[PDB]
């Protein structure tokens, strides 16, 4: 994966090229208006060390942070993605993997037309990666999801446990 970072809008001003995570930003870049992605799936975060809130972002030019819904010009960390072709994650009503669950394979825009509870607990990311947008229609504030066990929604990185709808992570295939 490729990304291009730039410290003013429309593409301007320093730059700096990621193909790998990175756990702080700031001294190779100062701040971050616009980005292009050339290749990979990339995410985003407001602080270093994957902390705080998180912006994915795919192929293109983003002439504006708020173009990746990005409120602020503080990117500071970010992750490339690994792309895969196939996708499956468990959701469950409670903490620890009880209560209802519900599993996905594909995409879900609406998650409260599939399942009763707006509010997640835990989850096990069975295959590839995924986001996970607090509001429907992929709003809201978004959480990287990669394979593994999640028992309680904060190890997700999220401040509450509302998801409204799931995205798979794909590069272009």
């Amino acid at each position: 994966g490729k990304i291009t970072l730039y410290e003013d809008r429309g593409f301007q001003g320093r730059h700096y090229e990621c193909s790998s995570d990175h756990t702080n930003l700031q001294p190779y870049l100062s701040r971050c208006n616009s980005a292009s992605v050339d290749s990979g799936c990339w995410m985003l975060y407001e602080q270093p060390n994957y902390s705080g809130l998180q912006y994915f972002l795919r192929r293109g030019d983003y002439a504006d942070h708020q173009q990746w819904m990005g409120l602020s010009d503080s990117v500071r960390s970010c992750r490339l993605i690994p792309h895969s072709g196939s996708h499956r994650i468990r959701l469950y009503e409670r903490e620890d993997y009880r209560g209802q669950m519900i599993e996905f394979t594909e995409d879900c825009s609406c998650l409260q037309d599939r399942f009763r509870f707006n509010e997640i607990h835990s989850l096990n990311v069975l295959e590839g990666s995924w986001v996970l947008y607090e509001l429907s229609n992929y709003r809201g504030r978004q959480y990287l999801l990669m394979p593994g066990d999640y028992r309680r929604y904060q190890d997700w990185g999220a401040t509450n446990a509302r998801v409204g709808s799931l995205r798979r992570v794909i590069d272009f295939s």
